[PDB]
């Protein structure tokens, strides 16, 4: 009995971000989760997520990472949970072996960015506790830092529901029908229709999607974290050890400062199982490579910060070909809007997406350029069943 504007299914990171934005606008909108956001089943839990404005993923990331920030600068200032901490955010590697570290390095000049460019002992020098060697090249970003995503989530939600959007939880949508004027969904607690769907489902859009004739490669990976007690005196946001994203020869690894004294937590970037995430393992420890993977770089690089494990978390990255996004409407469908394949570095963007998605949803266009993350590149190797 009741028809919405727009519906959005899968209300995480993009979905409830976009609902905000709707909200907003006075549009009636329904967002359907097949668990109760913020929650630990899908993308978004472990408690933080760096953001970064320089971008070694691709200078082109640059102006959403900006706009982005401007929207977290904007959340801060419209609910009480926490949303940001200018933690600043290190990049390093070794010179002249990182295409990471050097497209860093060419976004920030690009767009003329505030960074700190520094190399060797400098590096161990300004940031006691973080050991590199010599020939080793950093580019610290102190305006860049770390959100809190489940708050980020969970105010996005508060903000939309005050403003009408309707949430409903513990619901999985298992199908869809698309008309040329219209959008239904249908679940287990009943069908609801609307003029417009956005389709935001994390690592079920890789078995979802097919629903909508879609066929595009997506890989969902289960990729922990661990958090570890750690030398305060060095570690800690406190005393300002920055959030950090680094190559060394075996990889990519994040990490964050102790806050609050909770440790360090670190996670490897390169490497996850591959998995479906409906039967996806969970619990932390379960396989050896859990631990031995962030000790291995603990010992290392921040040796302070390799102290018994204090929490551990499992979460999923789902990957593109290219690792890009897809943001763009529904090739045969202009009332359907579909975000997929952030592959393991989308939330920073979670904010700019809710407005990508929206622009989208309401108007068929954006103001953004979205070219990048175009459903219909050659590197995505997508097609219709
Ligand atoms: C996993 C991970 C990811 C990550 C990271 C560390 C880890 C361990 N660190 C990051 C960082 O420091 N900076 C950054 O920018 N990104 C980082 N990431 C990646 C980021 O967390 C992910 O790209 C992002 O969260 C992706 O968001 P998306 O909105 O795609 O995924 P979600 O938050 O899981 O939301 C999907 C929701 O949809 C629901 N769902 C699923 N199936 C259904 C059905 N059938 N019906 C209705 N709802 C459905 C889920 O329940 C979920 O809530
Ligand atoms: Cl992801
Ligand atoms: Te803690």
């Amino acid at each position: 009995s009741t028809h919405f504007d727009v519906i959005v299914v899968g209300a995480g990171s993009m979905g409830m971000a976009a609902g905000y934005q709707l909200a907003k606008q006075g549009v009636k909108t329904l967002l359907v989760d097949a668990f109760d956001p913020p929650h630990t089943n899908g993308s978004h839990h472990g408690d933080t997520r760096i953001i970064r404005h320089a971008y070694g993923e691709g200078r082109e990331y640059v102006p959403l990472a900006l706009r982005s920030q401007e929207l977290w600068y904007e959340l801060e200032k419209e609910t009480h949970h926490k949303i940001f901490t200018k933690t600043g955010v290190l990049v390093f590697g070794p010179k002249g072996e990182s295409a990471f570290v050097a497209e860093t390095m060419e976004a920030a000049k690009e767009h003329s960015l505030t960074v700190d460019l520094l190399e060797g002992d400098e590096i161990n020098k300004r940031w006691p506790g973080i050991t590199v060697p010599e020939n080793y090249n950093a580019i610290f970003e102190p305006n860049s830092g770390v959100l809190f995503s489940e708050n980020c989530i969970r105010a996005y939600r508060e903000l939309a529901e005050a403003r009408g959007a309707k949430v409903l939880t513990h619901t999985r949508v298992e199908d869809f029908d698309i008309s040329p004027d219209s959008v239904k969904i249908e679940t287990a607690n009943g069908s609801y229709t609307a003029d417009k769907l956005i389709v935001s489902m994390g690592a079920w859009n890789s078995k979802l999607l097919s629903k909508l004739n879609l066929d595009i490669p997506l890989q969902p990976y289960r990729q922990v974290v661990g958090f570890f007690e750690s030398d305060e005196s060095k570690y800690s946001n406190d005393i300002d050890f920055p959030g950090f994203m680094v190559e060394v020869p075996n990889g990519i690894y994040y990490g964050f400062p102790s806050f609050g004294g909770c440790g360090l937590k670190l996670g490897y970037h390169t490497f996850g199982q591959k998995i479906d995430p409906d039967t996806i393992n969970r619990e932390f420890g379960v396989y050896p490579e859990d631990e031995s993977n962030l000790r291995a770089f603990l010992e290392e690089y921040m040796p302070g910060a390799n102290g018994e494990l204090k929490r551990g978390a499992v979460c999923m990255y789902t990957k593109t070909l290219d690792e890009h996004f897809i943001i763009d409407l529904h090739p045969e469908h202009s009332n359907v809007v579909i975000a997929a394949g952030f592959s393991g570095h989308g939330f920073k963007f979670s904010s700019g997406v809710g407005e990508v998605l929206s622009q989208l949803a309401l108007t068929g266009k954006t103001e953004h350029d979205i070219s990048i993350f175009s459903i219909n590149r050659p590197a995505l190797k997508e097609s219709l069943q």
